[PDB]
């Protein structure tokens, strides 16, 4: 997250860590066992990381449970990043709390300006690697599909939303990939991809959840 603040401890209590040693990408607890997150953060020996702050020190309420199986979207496509979404089934269910608990999925997409909250371990500096230690959130709006488009021509489908600062300076980056967009206490979007980090005129760009419900509970119901 550039530009910032820290969220304080477990304030974001859906917020998970995937980890393979490191951690590699965010995600978001919808249930007791099941995480989603974005396909292009797919890899296998995960370690799904909830209750955490500081990633680097055990500091209690870390709960590390393995990943049974992670279903990557079938219509995913790495060259454009449409219907960049994966669901992740826990080994074990995750004991909820108040420090670890799931976020509701959407009944209706948001409007442009609805503000959100985006939060995650990814990169801090919009030119350079500066990885934090806790947890960081950004509060952004969801930016018009006009300006949208016109920041990416051609390569926004009608899976995808810009949220964010067309001046720069407030962004999500690397590392956030596969983490929350939650706005009015529901899982709007998925942090995706974008031109840089934090850059005049490039938004991030996020995976349009509402359009994905149906799909979410089919999967779970039958997994
Ligand atoms: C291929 C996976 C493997 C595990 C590590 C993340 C990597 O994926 C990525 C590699 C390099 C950059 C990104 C990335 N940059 C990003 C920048 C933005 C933004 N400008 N708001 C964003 F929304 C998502 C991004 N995601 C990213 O998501
Ligand atoms: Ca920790
Ligand atoms: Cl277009």
């Amino acid at each position: 997250i550039v530009g910032g603040y820290t969220c304080g401890a477990n304030t974001v209590p859906y917020q998970v860590s995937l980890n393979s040693g490191y951690h590699f990408c965010g995600g978001s607890l919808i249930n007791s066992q099941w995480v989603v997150s974005a396909a292009h953060c797919y890899k296998s020996g995960i370690q799904v990381r909830l209750g955490e702050d500081n990633i680097n020190v055990v500091e209690g309420n870390e709960q590390f449970i393995s990943a049974s199986k992670s279903i990557v979207h079938p219509s995913y496509n790495s060259n454009t990043l449409n219907n960049d979404i994966m669901l992740i089934k826990l080994k074990s269910a995750a004991s909820l709390n108040s420090r670890v608990a799931s976020i509701s999925l959407p009944t209706s997409c948001a409007s442009a300006g609805t503000q959100c909250l985006i939060s995650g371990w990814g990169n801090t500096k919009s030119s350079g690697t500066s990885y934090p230690d806790v947890l960081k959130c950004l509060k952004a709006p969801i930016l018009s599909d006009s300006s949208c488009k016109s920041a990416y021509p051609g390569q926004i489908t009608s899976n995808m939303f810009c949220a964010g600062y067309l001046e720069g300076g407030k962004d999500s980056c690397q590392g956030d990939s596969g983490g929350p967009v939650v706005c009015s206490g529901k899982l709007q979007g998925i942090v995706s991809w974008g031109s840089g980090c934090a850059q005049k005129n490039k938004p991030g760009v996020y995976t349009k959840v509402c359009n994905y419900v149906s799909w979410i509970k089919q999967t779970i119901a039958s997994n």
